[PDB]
């Protein structure tokens, strides 16, 4: 799962197949530059986590409620 | 708040007490610099989440396990409403 | 956000495009969601949250990144009068 | 980490340790436990974290050239 942007063309649809389950990114190279793919389920977390992190009492409210 | 080193030197234990309570930073202001006063949970919770999400995929686990139970659900939708707010 | 059908059709431009205006792209299809970012803001975002594990290194990030704009021309001069 | 008590008589210095070294100081006592930093490098860190919101900013701290 890294490969050449024309074969990432061909295979668009497993990867995002794959992406979903592996939860791995997959970087695409080109000319261009290079891309990532990623789930979408991921990304948003990522983002989602990042902006919670904003306020250092909710990284402790999250922990504490797990643990539950 | 905000205070002065002098009248923090001698209002140590209340600002420990607020700052675990309210869970809001005090900055305390001096003559060599200033520094900010803070509760150690909020401030070693941070770091150690921060220490888990070592890529996306970290960030989606964590998101489940708030995802699975009631007390997942009021932390994370409470974090949610402060946000909201400001 | 736009289709995997369509994403597979243009996925050149939309690589240059990823790349140009480091805006992700989000794609969805029948097999799932997935988006499409550049790997430099992918690679960026990652590495940036995990100096974050030490907050003091935000400090450290910034000045790295005003030394970053300000030039080799800065360090030159601080040479100088070190000698 | 040092005792609230080892905090109060030696604040001023802390304040000043907390600047010069970039390193918080852990204070445990009584009333809880707290963290003593450096105000600028806690305003970097609040400041720092509310940019890496999008992937931009983070793309503009990694290649700032």
């Amino acid at each position: 799962m890294s490969i050449s942007a024309s074969e990432a063309r061909q295979r668009l649809f497993p990867l995002i197949e794959q992406v979903n389950t592996d939860h791995q990114p997959v970087r695409i190279t080109s000319r261009a530059g290079d891309a990532v793919l990623m789930s979408a389920d991921d990304y948003d977390a990522w983002q989602e986590t990042v902006y919670l992190l904003r306020s250092p009492e909710n990284a402790r409210r999250l922990m504490e409620a797990v643990a539950r």
